[PDB]
C-alpha cells in the first residue's frame, strides 16, 4: 500500500503503479460529470496556455526560431492528452518551466560557438533520456523521493509559489517602463508587429484591468464560502469565479474602444516556426553538416542535467498533491508517471519539439480547483482524466481558435496569476509559521507544533528555512541558476544531519511531521 | 432625565440643557489627551474643508460670487468654534450642505426676476430665523422630536448615506468625462485657470488614487480588530488608520511627476469673494437701492423653510448620534444646540455668510472616530470639545496653509468619502434587515425582530420602507427637491396611522424599537 518501496523485480514499482490506478478507470471518467469540472477546465485552459504563449516567444527569441511557439503548442498538447490518459496522477499539469527555458539557451549558446547544430543536438540529449529514465524506472530508483521529506517539500512550494508572484509583478512593472506616463506622446506610432513608442492610457488601464480581476476572483471565493443566496446557487457561482472575473474584466476592455491593451497572440497555422532552419522530423545523423560522434557520447552529460531538472519538480509536485491532507483516495504513482514525461520528452526532441514536466503551481491549481470544501475542511477531490485531457486539447485547438483568443488582455491574465500564486500559499505549514512570527504567542493555533515546542525554539527553526530560501533566492539571481536544483537537495542533508544537532528528537518530529 | 420633556417654563429645556452637561466641562479638556483624538482631527479636517472648498465654488458661481469660498471657510470657521466651546452636543459638526446649496440658488433666482438685492434679502431672512428660534426654545417646540422614532431616523441616515455615496461616484465620472481615453490629445492646452482640453493618463490615475486610498483605509481598520502586532501598537496604527492611508496615496501622487490631477485650492486671501458687489458688513437698508418693504415682511415665508431645513436635519442628526447604543454618558441637549446653530445662522446673514446646519455624515463620522471598540463592542466614546474646536480653527487657517493642501489630490479624498459612506451604514436596523433578504432563514441572527416575528413580515416592513426611500429618491431627482424635508415628516404618520393596520402591535415594537 506504500508506493515508495523497493520490491526487488525488475519495474517493480512500474507494474504497482498500473495495477493500483487503472482499476479506477472508468470512475476517472464519470467522475468528470460536475460543472466544478467544467469550471476547472476554462481555468486551467488559460493558466496552460499563457505560459506557452509567452515562454514560446522566449525560445523563438533565443534560439532563432529553431524552436517557438507552434513547436510548443504542439507538445503541450499532445504529451498532454497522452498523460491524461496513460498517466498515475492525472491532475499533473504536464508543461515549459522556467528553468527548461534557461537550459535551451545555455545548450544553444553551446552550439554556437562550437559550431554545432543545436536542433539535432537536442535529438541526442533526447535518446540519452530515454536511456536513462528506463534504466532509473528498472531499479526503481523513485523510491528516494521517500527522503524528501516536509522540510524540503514546503521550501520548494514557497519558492515557486514567490517567484510565480515575482515574475507576474514584473511583466505589470514591464508595461509601465514600455509606455510610461509622461506630458506629451508621439501619436503616428507603428502598431504592425507591436507599439513602437509609448502610448496613454495603456499602462493604467493595464493596472486597472490586473486589479480589477484580481479583487473580482478573490471576492467570489469569499462568496463561496458566505452564507448569502441559496447554497446550490452560491456553490455554482463559486466554482465558476475566475471564469467569471475573466469574463467580465474582458468586457470592459471591450467596450472601451481607443485605448490598447496587449491581447494574446497565438502563431497562424500549424506550421514550424522556421520554415528554413528545419522541416517536423529532425536528422539524427545531421540536417546539413555531419553531425561529429564526440557529441553523440558528450551529449550524456547535458542529459543527466535535463534528467535532474525534469525528476526533481516533477516528483515533488506529485508529493505536494498526492499529499495525505488533501483527500485524494484513487492513488499516486511515482514510477509510472516519471517514464511517460522523461520518455514523451526523449521522443518529442526527435520532432524538434520541447521535453516538458509536471509544474508545480498550475499543479497545484488543478487539484485545488476541483477539491470540495465540508462544512473549512477538504471532503474530497474530483480526481478524473476528463479535466486534463480537455485543457491538452483547447491548447493544441488554440491556433483554430484565434478569434476569441485575439480579445483577451494580458492584464486580465496577469490579475489571475496573480490569485493562482496567493491561493497556492495555503497548506504549507512554512507560510503559516512565518506569519506566527507577527502575532503574539497568546493568539497562537492550538496545533502540536505550538503546544509541544518553545515558541522561540519554533521560531529559531522557522528563521532556517528563511535562510535556506535566502541562499536559494541570491543563486537564482546570479548566471549559475541551473544549480538551483543541486541547492534544493543539500536542504535534505540539512535536515537529517546538521538540524538534530541543535533540534532535539522530539521537536523535529513536531515540526517536520509526514501526516499533520 | 429625559431631555425631550415639556416643564411649563419659559426656556425651561434650554436651562435643563446647561444645568446637564455644562458641570462636565472640565472633563470635556482633560478626555482629549489621547492619540484617537489627534487622529479624529486629521480625519474631520479633510471631512470638513472638502465640502466648504466645493459647495463653496458652487456658491461663487450660482450667485456671481456674492458669497463664495471665503464666505463659507470663515463661517464654517467662527461657528464651528463657538459651538465646540457653548454647544450641549460638541461632537456634532456644523457646516453647508446640499439642501441649503439649492435654497441659495433659489432665493437667488427670485431676486433677479423680482429685481431685489440677493444679498440684501438674506439679512431679513436671517432676522426671522432669529425671531422663530427663539420663540421655539421659549415654549419647548424641540420636545416634538420625540415623536420622531427609529423608522424615520433610519430612513433618513440610510438615505443620506446613499445621496453620499452616490454624489462622490459622480466625482469620479465627471473626471473621465473631462479628461476621456482617447487615441489622440492636444499638448499645447492651458492649465491657467483648469485644464481646456483633456489630457492623457488623468482619469485613470485619478481611479486608482481613489481605488487606493480606499483600499488601504478598509485594510487598517482589518489591522485594528485583527491578531497581528503588539496591541499597542496594532491599537495606534487602526486608530491613523485613515491619515495613514492618505499620507501613503498623497506621496504616490508626489513622485509622479508629468501626469496632471486636480488638487485642493483655497483662496489667495481673507477678502470677500467680490469686492465690487459687497463689503463685510451689508446694510439691512440696503446696498446700492432701498430695500422694499414687502419683502421685509415676506421674508418671513422663506425664514419658515430655512428654519424646517436647518432643524429636521440638525435633531435627527442629534437622535442618530446621542442613541442609547453608542456609549454617550455625558448628555445631548436639544434646545441649546438648536439655539446656537440657528441663531449664529441669522447673525451669519448680517455679515453675508452663510448660516449652517449640523450635517449627518460627517458628524457620525467624527462620533465613530472617537469611539473605542472593546474585545466586538462599544465601550465608551471620547466626549470631549478639542476635536470640534480644532476642525474649526483648521478649516479657518486653511487658506495661511496652501503650500500643504495645494498638494493633496482629490481623487484620494474622494477614496476617503467613500470610506466615510460606507461606514455610516453600521448600526442602521434597516441595512442589517436589507441584507437578510438575501441570507436564507436559517442563516439568521437571535436579535428579537427575528425571532418573534415571521419572516415574510419582516421582510414586508423592510420593502415598506425601502419603498419610502424610493418615493424620496424621486422627489430629489425633480425639480422640488426643496420637498424632501417635508416628504421624511410624512414617515411619521405612515408609522403611527397607516402601519397599525396592517402590522399587530407586538410586531411594531420589535421591529420600531427605542433602545435595541
Ligand atoms: C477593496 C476594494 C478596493 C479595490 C476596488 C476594486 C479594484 C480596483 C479597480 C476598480 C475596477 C474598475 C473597472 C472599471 C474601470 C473602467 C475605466 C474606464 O475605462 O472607464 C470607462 C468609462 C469611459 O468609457 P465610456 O464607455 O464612458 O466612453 C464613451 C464612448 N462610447 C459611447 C463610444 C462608448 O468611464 C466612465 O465613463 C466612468 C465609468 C466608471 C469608471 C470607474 C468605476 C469604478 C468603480 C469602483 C470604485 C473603486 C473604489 C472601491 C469600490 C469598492 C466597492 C465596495
Ligand atoms: C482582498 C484584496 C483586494 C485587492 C484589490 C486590488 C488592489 C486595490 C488597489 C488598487 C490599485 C492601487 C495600485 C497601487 C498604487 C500605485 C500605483 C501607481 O500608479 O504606481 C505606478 C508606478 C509609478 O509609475 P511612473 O510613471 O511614476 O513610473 C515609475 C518609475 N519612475 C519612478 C522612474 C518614474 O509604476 C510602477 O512602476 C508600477 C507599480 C504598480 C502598482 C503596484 C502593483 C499593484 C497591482 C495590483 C495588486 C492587486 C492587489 C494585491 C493585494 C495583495 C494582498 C492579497
Ligand atoms: C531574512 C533572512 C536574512 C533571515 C532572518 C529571519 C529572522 C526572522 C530569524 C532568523 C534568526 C531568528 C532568531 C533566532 C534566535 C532568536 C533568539 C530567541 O531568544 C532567546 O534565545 C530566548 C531565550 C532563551 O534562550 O531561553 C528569540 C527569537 C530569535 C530572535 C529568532 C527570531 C527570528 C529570527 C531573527
Ligand atoms: C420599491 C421598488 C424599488 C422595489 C423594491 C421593493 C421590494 C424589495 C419589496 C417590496 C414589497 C416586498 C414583498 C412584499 C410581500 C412579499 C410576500 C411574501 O410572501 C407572502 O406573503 C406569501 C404568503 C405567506 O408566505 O404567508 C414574501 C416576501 C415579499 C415577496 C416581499 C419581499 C420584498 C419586496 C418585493
Ligand atoms: C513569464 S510568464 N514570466 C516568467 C514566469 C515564470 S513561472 O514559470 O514561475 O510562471 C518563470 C519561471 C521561473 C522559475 C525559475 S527561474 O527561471 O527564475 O530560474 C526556477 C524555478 N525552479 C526552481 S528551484 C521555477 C520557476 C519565469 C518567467
Ligand atoms: C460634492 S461634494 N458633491 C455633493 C455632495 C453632497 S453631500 O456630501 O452633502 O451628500 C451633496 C448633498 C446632497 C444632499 C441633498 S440634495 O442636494 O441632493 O437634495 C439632500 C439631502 N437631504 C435630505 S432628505 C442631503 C444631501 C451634493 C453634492
Ligand atoms: C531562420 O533560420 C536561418 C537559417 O539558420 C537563420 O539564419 C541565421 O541567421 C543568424 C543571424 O540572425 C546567423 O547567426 C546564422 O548563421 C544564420 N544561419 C544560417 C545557417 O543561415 C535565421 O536567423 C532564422 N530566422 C529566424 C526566424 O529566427
Ligand atoms: C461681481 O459683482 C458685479 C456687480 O453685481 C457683478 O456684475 C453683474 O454681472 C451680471 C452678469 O454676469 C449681471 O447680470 C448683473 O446685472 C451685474 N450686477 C451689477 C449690479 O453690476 C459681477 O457678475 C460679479 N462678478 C463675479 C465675481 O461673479
Ligand atoms: C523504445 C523504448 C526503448 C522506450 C519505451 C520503454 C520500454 C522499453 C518500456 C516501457 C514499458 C515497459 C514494460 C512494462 C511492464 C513490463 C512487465 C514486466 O513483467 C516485465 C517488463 C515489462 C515488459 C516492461 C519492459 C520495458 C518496457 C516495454
Ligand atoms: C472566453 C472568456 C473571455 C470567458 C469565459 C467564461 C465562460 C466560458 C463562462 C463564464 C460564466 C460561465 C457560466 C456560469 C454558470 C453556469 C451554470 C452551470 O450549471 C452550467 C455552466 C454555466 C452556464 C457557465 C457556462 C460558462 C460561462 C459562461
Ligand atoms: C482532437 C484532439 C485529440 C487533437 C488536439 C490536437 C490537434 C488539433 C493538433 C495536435 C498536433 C497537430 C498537428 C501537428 C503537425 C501537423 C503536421 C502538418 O504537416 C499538418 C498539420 C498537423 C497534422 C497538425 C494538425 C493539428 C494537430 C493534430
Ligand atoms: C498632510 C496629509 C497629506 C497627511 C497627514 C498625515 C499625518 C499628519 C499623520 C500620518 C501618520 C501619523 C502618525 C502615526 C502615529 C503616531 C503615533 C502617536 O503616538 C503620535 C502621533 C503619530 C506620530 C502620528 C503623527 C501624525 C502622522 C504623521
Ligand atoms: C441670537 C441668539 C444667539 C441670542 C438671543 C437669545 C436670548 C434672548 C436668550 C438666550 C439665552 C436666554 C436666557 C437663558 C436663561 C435664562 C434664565 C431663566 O431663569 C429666565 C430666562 C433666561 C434669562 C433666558 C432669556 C432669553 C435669553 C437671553
Ligand atoms: C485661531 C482661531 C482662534 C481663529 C481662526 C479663524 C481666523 C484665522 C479668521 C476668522 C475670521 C478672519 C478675519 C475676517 C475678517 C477680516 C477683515 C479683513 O479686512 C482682514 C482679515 C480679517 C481680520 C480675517 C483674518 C482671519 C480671521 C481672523
Amino acid at each position: 500500500d506504500d508506493p515508495l518501496q523497493q520490491t526487488g523485480q525488475l519495474f517493480g514499482g512500474l507494474v504497482r503503479d498500473i495495477r493500483r490506478r487503472y482499476p479506477y478507470y472508468l470512475s476517472d471518467i464519470t467522475d468528470a460529470f460536475s460543472p466544478q469540472v467544467l469550471a476547472a477546465v476554462i481555468f486551467i485552459y488559460f493558466a496552460a496556455l499563457s505560459p506557452a504563449i509567452t515562454f514560446g516567444g522566449l525560445l523563438g527569441e533565443k534560439t532563432r526560431n529553431q524552436m517557438g511557439v507552434s513547436e510548443l503548442l504542439i507538445s503541450t498538447a499532445v504529451q498532454g492528452i497522452l498523460f491524461a490518459l496513460l498517466g498515475a496522477q492525472p491532475l499533473l499539469v504536464v508543461g515549459f518551466s522556467g528553468p527548461l527555458l534557461v537550459f535551451e539557451e545555455a545548450f544553444f549558446s553551446f552550439c554556437e560557438t562550437n559550431g554545432l547544430e543545436y536542433i539535432v543536438g537536442r535529438v541526442w540529449i533526447g535518446f540519452w533520456l530515454i536511456l536513462l529514465v528506463v534504466l532509473v524506472v528498472a531499479f526503481e530508483g523513485s523510491f528516494l523521493v521517500r527522503f524528501i521529506s516536509r522540510y524540503t517539500q514546503e521550501i520548494f512550494s514557497f519558492l515557486i509559489s514567490l517567484i510565480f508572484i515575482y515574475e507576474t509583478f514584473s511583466k505589470l512593472i514591464k508595461i509601465f517602463q514600455d509606455h510610461p506616463l509622461q506630458k506629451t506622446y508621439n501619436y503616428n506610432v507603428l502598431m504592425v508587429p507591436k507599439p513602437q513608442g509609448p502610448l496613454p492610457n495603456t499602462a493604467l488601464l493595464s493596472l486597472v484591468l490586473m486589479a480589477g480581476t484580481f479583487f473580482f476572483a478573490m471576492m467570489l471565493r469569499k462568496f463561496k464560502n458566505s452564507s448569502y443566496f441559496p447554497g446550490k446557487l452560491r456553490r455554482v457561482i463559486g466554482d465558476f469565479g475566475v471564469p467569471i472575473s475573466i469574463l467580465i474584466m474582458v468586457l470592459v476592455d471591450f467596450f472601451i474602444q481607443d485605448t490598447y491593451t496587449q491581447k494574446l497572440s497565438v502563431p497562424d497555422g500549424f506550421k514550424v516556426s522556421n520554415s528554413s532552419a528545419r522541416g517536423w522530423v529532425i536528422h539524427p545523423l545531421g540536417l546539413r553538416s555531419e553531425f561529429p560522434i564526440w557529441m553523440m557520447f558528450a551529449s550524456a552529460l547535458p542529459a543527466l542535467l535535463v534528467f535532474i531538472l525534469i525528476f526533481l519538480e516533477s516528483q515533488i509536485t506529485t508529493l505536494i498533491v498526492s499529499k495525505p491532507e488533501r483527500k485524494m483516495v484513487k492513488g499516486s504513482g511515482f514510477h509510472l508517471d516519471l517514464l511517460l514525461v522523461v520518455g514523451m520528452g526523449g521522443v518529442a526532441a526527435l520532432f524538434g519539439m520541447p521535453w516538458l514536466s509536471a509544474t508545480t503551481v498550475r499543479s497545484v491549481t488543478h487539484a485545488n480547483a476541483l477539491t470540495v470544501m465540508g462544512k473549512a475542511q477538504i471532503q474530497e477531490v474530483k480526481e478524473q482524466r476528463i479535466s486534463g485531457l480537455l485543457v491538452a486539447v483547447l491548447v493544441g485547438l488554440s491556433i483554430l481558435m484565434e478569434p476569441i483568443l485575439s480579445r483577451i488582455p494580458l492584464a486580465v491574465l496577469f490579475g489571475i496569476f496573480l490569485y493562482m500564486g496567493v491561493t497556492s500559499l495555503s497548506g504549507i505549514q512554512l507560510f503559516d509559521r512565518i506569519l506566527l512570527l507577527f502575532k503574539p504567542p497568546k493568539y497562537h493555533p492550538d496545533v502540536p507544533y505550538v503546544k509541544r515546542v518553545k515558541t522561540w525554539r519554533m521560531h529559531l527553526f522557522t528563521g532556517i528555512q528563511i535562510i535556506c530560501l535566502a541562499v536559494l533566492w541570491v543563486v537564482k539571481s546570479t548566471p549559475a541558476s541551473l544549480a538551483l536544483p543541486f541547492v534544493l537537495i543539500l536542504t535534505v542533508p540539512l535536515r537529517r544531519v546538521l538540524l538534530p544537532l541543535i533540534f532535539r528528537n522530539v521537536e523535529l518530529q513536531c515540526l517536520d511531521a509526514d501526516d499533520a
